[PDB]
């Protein structure tokens, strides 16, 4: 069996807390340097990865003298504000050892919900990888609680999975993986998965990242050199394949968010970037501006001829929108007296037809 | 002995901000830095809280990317805040280290402020951090909200930063004003004062703190209590609330105390975390009001009961308090 | 004593279920609808917020008993908010005023822009001459429904009423007159009269029972309770825009504008906008500037700050063919904005 | 070729505004009562979502124009929308039918807890034999008031109710090739090409998510709603690719947190599996971490399966406080009561 990994270019890869703190005495340096190192290696074959890292906690009462993690809710979030300068500080200088510059993120499962902080979010990370920056990502616990209690991030690795298309959630645990004799492969999402089972939590960020097409693996981070030898194309724990291809999975959450309160016409230079170039949609290649929409909301892209030829996120208002058309990128911070992106529709945030 | 005294010399609680300019070389100045932390520790061993809003990580983001001009483009603006942010803390927590002081990072947006309970939880973060000597960094979170960066220099982040601790005084440090001027404004609306002051003037944080006026102060019309029990009034719901027993009466009265679910004799009716209920004596009489921490059903479950056994009644905890001293008013 | 109605333009009236149930009791609901009629036609603005909906719905579908569950309560209450209405809409009808159905819950107007499009709604149907009669959408939101009392006061501040009415069947609280909020002082319209006084809203409880009761009260007869806010309505209304203000966005706008604010009484318009700062959305409180950078006003902007780019310096028969849309004529209503 | 509504239960139809406004067409109302009121006594669950109501308050205001203000608009639905029901009700009456005025927003239903409030007035009030009149509730939210028809209100109730099909009765015969197309799958991406004809099938995409099919005809055919559910086929059927008891597995599972769960006893077991009732209080032996009023959540056995899943009444400490109670003490313990049922038959699926 080969390891979807090694076919796999974009990864959220998710390190559960007890592989990267020891117990009761703040961050293990050593191990967060061979992640940072099997990472540094999987960026260097081309791979563009995202982490999502537990441990604040555990360095935020290393730093505050406490030995036993609080029971109390305001403690636990003190915890996590101290601690998060002190995980990240770690991972930029194992990473700056192999010339990676790395960025710190913090969301929350609200900020995803809404239609312009989904974009931002997106587009911030989006950004990054396109930069080779490697983005560390974290819950912002100062503001939402829910998961500081129990979760350890699985939840996060599957919503970040599918903010940012990535090919495949790789989840490094305690445990080998799923057990019926380990489970070597499976589709992602059957139910019986989740009666053969922190496991459960786990395959429902399986089923929840595979509705972006993403694929997962689960995998105990005790093995050595985990990473590289699913790159390789090693397959060790648990794979879970999706169902639904990338593509696919974007036309149907296209048509999901889809409104057509407003919408935009666009000439035939922009339809034959967008149909053969497989390029952006650009301010300059709008004719007109229908109705009304904002940042985030999905909308038709209309030809000549009334046709829709495309769909997808638009970065501007219709009213922006309006202001913009027609012009060329570098005239639209004139115009609007800030800009957002050069772009109207990106085409990561964009289908055919 | 008659010169005009600043209203910092007796102020406890004060949110200091400082503008990119004062903190950036046109990537960071780190020695500007080290002088902001010098004078910062030197009012924290005077005994004062402070949380700090600061700006600088665009810049530093934008050094360590390799750019020398400000990116036009929003996403290589947010790309460069979430680089620059890892760096401008670093240098914040090596300074402040070098005398002997702890700091956190808080990534905050207008939104998250706007929701009840995140509003708490916020609030809760930042007031325990308080309580355990730690200076608190706020910036603002640019990877969801891009307001900031856009048209800003978080002077509107460091007024609701004041509301939100309720601070006594917010600084706004600057090169020299309208947004400062509605900074102010704002920051008022919970009875913070504020100083505008530039932070070109030498040691103008350790000045201000022993009594010195430098640049201009603005007065609060209201009190820091009178405006918390504006607050309280203006955001109290009926449709629940909770009965409590003459020992936490007094405490709350005299003591200046939390009330604890061990207080708590009865819950009448319907609430939920965050919002405003009023404490009533067991006579009817309504003697405090407040924020809390617990659902009805949840405070149901642990009324009567000390804080070290909610964990086992709920199967979690929140805070030990059902209503904080911080988050309530008399009457 | 004289009634504080007396003098009370704008009038939210609460009329409770056992003075409009035996089912509905059709003949008491036609004596308060000719009563709010006859204020209607000396030029007092009315809303009516009125229960009886669940004892309708009751008798609709032949239940003797209030169900104690809340998804019969909610029945009833659907089934019964029609019967309710058309009873009150036929007795209006006879004196020629038109009604309207209005459905709100507390969580709408805790929303910016649900406030403000309920706000403006209520406002324009009282320009038309409308009565609009007001009900909690128990099919979405039951905190309330598990008499109105609650709805009323929040129906005051939300049309910034001069003062609440509400009719029962108990003489008062007998205080004759007191402080709207005075810790001192059934409970849960006490606690009613407190919330309505927020907003500057009197409130007077009273018996339903008393003949002719509402055209006493406008005559000037003090009956009942009395409660009598310590705030006045603009000083509340500063104090509500204080508490919403946002100072992430403004306005800069023209002399010309400026007076019309400060001396005309008037709203806010496009065409007065010199500069738009900064970032805000639909119901947001903002600060209107002058040219020297004073704020002179602040109020509830009906655009984004990115509209508000678009029409700025443009009269309002404009705004259609610019934005493909159009909402209120004004950026800041009169109704929505105190000065300084 | 057969009318899918011949074996279809419960129903939405939406009555665009062209068939319902000439002010209100009085008489045209009435034919649409009478099929209804026929569709009822052979025994289907109707809720009808009906246009009309700025019309309506355009004449009783004494507007000839439509307005072009917002405020105006917003005026004209909430005059118009009391004479609307007005007339449904009178109509039906006529025929022993009682009505409910239901006014929803978008927004209410993509929240978890206003969700199951709205629904469970609903599924009551069908219950209880009335037919249910849902517009949107204009005063609040104004999104649609400029071009929506109702069409996504519709597909919306539908999923809501989970109905089995959505009808949408308007002035055009059915979709067309660019030949009327008398058959489809709901969903089907060409279907959008072909073509407010858009929004409508638009509107037939998104009720096939909880199952429903579409039926989109001319409201000016004669007793459309008659010929339909006694099988004959007219304007366009569109047919859900899935059923509607997996539409609703693929709903739980979409919408499942495992934050919290129930353990329940093998009595309560028998009933769910076996029985096809709901989970009551009284069957719950313990609550597990945390939950709130409108999340689906896991019923799990004493060894540990989980054997359903399902939407909760009641938060997990509302659950600690009643579980092992009869219904009849909810009220005292708590201080209120909401439904007698921890989680409703209609609101589970079996695991």
């Amino acid at each position: 069996m080969r390891s979807i990994i090694a076919d796999s270019k974009r990864l959220v890869v998710k390190v559960g807390s007890s592989l990267v703190t020891n117990d009761g005495r703040g961050l293990d340096h050593d191990a967060i340097g061979r992640w940072a190192a099997q990472i540094a290696a999987l960026r260097n074959e081309g791979k563009e990865v995202v982490l999502v890292s537990s441990g604040a906690i555990a360095e935020g009462m290393q730093r505050l003298g406490w030995s036993r993690r609080p029971r109390e809710i305001d403690e636990l979030q003190a915890a996590a504000a101290v601690g998060q300068m002190g995980l990240a500080q770690v991972y930029e200088s194992r990473f700056a050892e192999h010339g990676i510059r790395t960025a710190q993120i913090l969301l929350t499962h609200a900020d995803l919900a809404d239609r312009e902080r989904y974009l931002n979010a997106r587009s911030t990370l989006l950004t990054l990888l396109r930069l080779g920056v490697v983005p560390i990502i974290n819950e912002n616990d100062t503001v939402v609680t829910d998961e500081i209690k129990f979760g350890d991030n699985d939840t996060l690795g599957a919503l970040v999975a599918n903010l940012i298309e990535g090919d495949a959630l790789i989840i490094l645990t305690d445990q080998q993986g799923l057990f019926t004799t380990l489970v070597a492969e499976a589709s992602a999402g059957a139910p019986e998965l989740e009666a053969m089972a922190g496991m459960l939590t786990k395959i429902l960020a399986a089923k929840r990242a595979a509705h972006s097409g993403a694929n997962t693996v689960i995998a105990s981070g005790r093995e050595r050199d985990v990473l590289l030898r699913l790159a390789s194309g090693e397959a060790i724990g648990t794979q879970l394949i999706a169902r639904t291809a990338r593509m696919a999975a974007r036309k149907q959450w296209m048509a999901d968010h889809l409104q057509v309160r407003g919408h935009v016409v666009i000439d035939a230079g922009a339809v034959d970037k967008l149909t053969a170039g497989g390029k952006s949609l650009l301010p300059i290649g709008v004719v007109a501006v229908q109705g009304v929409f904002a940042r985030g909301e999905v909308i038709a892209c209309v030809n000549d001829a009334g046709r829709e030829v495309a769909r997808g996120i638009t970065n501007y208002s219709s009213a922006e929108a309006k202001l913009i058309q027609r012009k060329p990128s570098g005239e639209i911070e004139a115009v609007l007296g800030y800009m957002l992106e050069p772009e109207l529709i990106h085409r990561d945030n964009l289908v055919l037809v």
